[PDB]
């Protein structure tokens, strides 16, 4: 064309935007994690629901104020008592069992001195109370925690172990969920070998398919390997449809420059008919990052095209890619999570906004967390890459940053 | 006994020192995520491996300066030229593709004027070299960016995307790996019900089983799931036996206190014999987290045995077994990232170091992140437990935390 260059927060507002939200499906709850509900989920009990001791000790009657005191029983875990403890007597409890009838109140053991048990030493026959329990002391009455008919969670809710648990415990085992988006990915060029190839004389092995699958599956998402592509315009179509029949996301990489055999943009807007948005970024690197989508059947699919060079087409799968994955999957502010952090190194600004791999690192008592750019010690080079330095275009004012310096880092991965 | 209260600093320490590190295995590269190197990974081949254009453009001789060229063919992406260029000529390059003998410089396309083509335009016949290349100029040489024999990856490595691209691109598709913690979990108590279960009188449904196996499975560990054990010796030293057979690690929840029915600690010394090295920390919540190993065969199984509370055995779980874990799978340095964040709520201290789930966020401009504390808006809600919010003993002077001051939160999510 050659496409216009687009800003980098156009490029990023076009990706959310034009990226839609895929539609829901029914999950069982223990494979809930990472997944974001799309029904409210409501409890059909009371937590507890039956009133329950907070602690291991004696069910009583604080009318009867401290003393010494028959113990008529035990309340044990899972069974519902049946006697009623009368004035003058008390039931042994332990932590969460029912309280018994006619006790309101629940005196833990060290409150207590044991007088009377069996010759055995089985069972406790009389006990003194040692002080005086206020009314409902230390017992969680019926819904204190959860009442039946309670909104648990909402709709909207990302998913994590604690959801989880709350969901096993109101016993929603079955929940309306955004599916997650299924993501194909093939590598472009006549060059390109398979990772478990020799080489061949002008050849090089494909990297980029196996990075971007592993960054696509660290978030969860299921994929598909198209393989490698050759450099022509046929077999990219039908790559391209078969991605297209196989996933709601395609991702590829190579091939969208301006080079004699740079294809993609035009299979992409004349054989495939797909639109795209943009077709170059004003981003160090990713200049060449392309974005489509591609309306079938009431269906959108929607299509990555990345620079062909592996550092730039890990990049840029972080800053567009991701996201875009993230509001498919229902995730409701789909944007990654930006952090201030102290740069180690002097860098010198582009006009361009930059963007480097980097690990934070939080040191003993300093507040912010320090960058290191990868690539330029021993232990650092044994931790991968949890941050994306995002660096400012240059300014007649501003050309280098200093160490020490704080700039905006998005999360990448785990701490 | 009852078990000495032991701190906290004691009780992680030794957790860490008393977790062993698994053996090693060989796995397909493409599985390695989360996985630790246990070997160096060797290049076999130089990248590139032929001198490589950086520049879609042409092969020039640099002593030829500026002027009219004759375009004597194309060197394209995987294909091994043939030609050699001699002064006066030049040859058509794409990125990364060879460099033919004779040339010595690649000027890009934007440095040039076409000057003749084919009837055709299928191809470019003749060129004006604008500019005066550099010798070396926008050429890779063989072994730029890795060398034959250079050690690319280091034992003891963590692996992200980037590594396995790494192993990808030097044709290394087998590792040498710590293998992952088989993690075993059961649930104790004569009360619980399956998340499945309608409730019965007195009873309620497990809900740990599913937070911790949950917890688990987020770290990337596969698990086994024991069911639930009632409160009797017998069944408990049957399901004991039954995860030291099947698994690395046995984590119980329950009956750890010194309730009349809490029954772990006895079974863990008297009938499996294992050595617990503690049976209480001083820490709100899990006072009663209880630790043990087995050694069994010259091999050490280990056994975290947390207390029945839903909130402690999802915090203890948190603090104790996922840096166990992740020593076990072969991490070097496993603590938890811990960062600072400022309190958005005033709290009391305790005698004991407390701990609370929370939610870190980052502020548009402020460097520092927040932390809210979880159960107590309705965006917020909707977000997954990120933090751990770790708050100092309370002491003579200092008895309460203020909004705006700054805590350690140790991370348990992606942020
Ligand atoms: N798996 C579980 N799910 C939900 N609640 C549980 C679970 N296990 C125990 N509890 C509850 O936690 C509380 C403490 O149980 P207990 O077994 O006495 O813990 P401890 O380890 O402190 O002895 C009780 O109210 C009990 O019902
Ligand atoms: N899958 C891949 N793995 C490793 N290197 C690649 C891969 N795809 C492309 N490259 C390399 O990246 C560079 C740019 O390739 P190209 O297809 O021209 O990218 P662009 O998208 O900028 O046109 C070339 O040197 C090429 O060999
Ligand atoms: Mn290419
Ligand atoms: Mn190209
Ligand atoms: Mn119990
Ligand atoms: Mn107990």
């Amino acid at each position: 064309s050659p496409f216009p260059l687009t800003s980098m927060d156009k490029a990023f507002i076009t990706v959310l935007e034009m990226t839609p939200v895929l539609g829901t499906e029914i999950i069982n709850y223990r494979d809930g994690m990472g997944r974001v509900l799309a029904q409210d989920v409501y409890a059909k009990d009371n937590l507890p629901p039956f009133p329950a001791s907070v602690k291991d000790g004696y069910a009583v009657r604080a009318a009867d104020g401290p003393g010494d005191r028959f113990i008529i029983g035990e309340s044990q875990a899972g069974e519902q008592p049946t006697q009623t403890v009368m004035p003058g007597q008390v039931m042994r409890v332990t932590t969460g069992a029912p309280i018994p009838c006619g006790a309101d109140a629940v005196v833990q053991v060290e409150d207590t001195e044991l007088i009377r048990e069996s010759d055995d030493g089985t069972e406790e026959l009389e006990v003194r109370i040692l002080v005086q329990a206020r009314p409902g002391q230390d017992i969680r009455p019926i819904g204190h925690d959860i009442k039946r008919g309670e909104c648990v969670l909402a709709k909207g809710t990302h998913m994590g172990p604690s959801e989880i648990g709350l969901l096993a415990t109101v016993g929603v085992t079955e929940v309306e969920v955004n599916k997650f988006p299924v993501v194909a990915v093939m590598s472009t060029g006549n060059e390109l070998l398979n990772p478990e190839d020799d080489l061949l004389p002008g050849k090089i092995r494909d990297s980029n398919r196996s990075t971007l699958l592993a960054t696509i599956q660290e978030h969860g998402y299921p994929t598909i390997n198209l393989g490698i592509v050759g450099d022509n315009p046929d077999d990219l179509l039908n790559a391209l449809n078969e991605g297209i029949s196989r996933a709601d996301v395609i991702i590829t990489s190579g091939g969208v420059s301006m080079g004699e055999k740079d294809y993609l943009k035009q299979v992409l807007d004349i054989d495939l008919h797909a639109q795209i948005h943009f077709g170059r970024v004003f981003m160090k690197p990713g200049l060449p990052t392309t974005f489509a989508t591609l309306d079938i059947d009431g269906v959108r699919k929607i299509i990555f095209a990345l620079p062909g060079n592996p550092v730039s087409a890990v990049v840029t799968c972080n800053l567009f890619v991701v996201p875009a994955l993230r509001k498919m999957q229902g995730i409701l502010d789909p944007r990654p999570t930006i952090i201030k952090a102290r740069l180690s190194c002097d860098v010198k600004l582009d006009p361009r906004p930059e963007y480097h791999r980097c690990i934070l690192t939080w040191h003993h008592q300093e507040p912010l967390p320090w960058a290191q750019s990868t690539g330029n010690s021993r232990l650092m080079s044994m931790r991968s890459a949890n941050g994306l330095l995002m660096l400012p275009p240059k300014t007649e004012q501003y050309v280098e940053l200093h160490k020490g310096e704080v700039v905006d880092v998005m999360v990448i991965g785990r701490l």
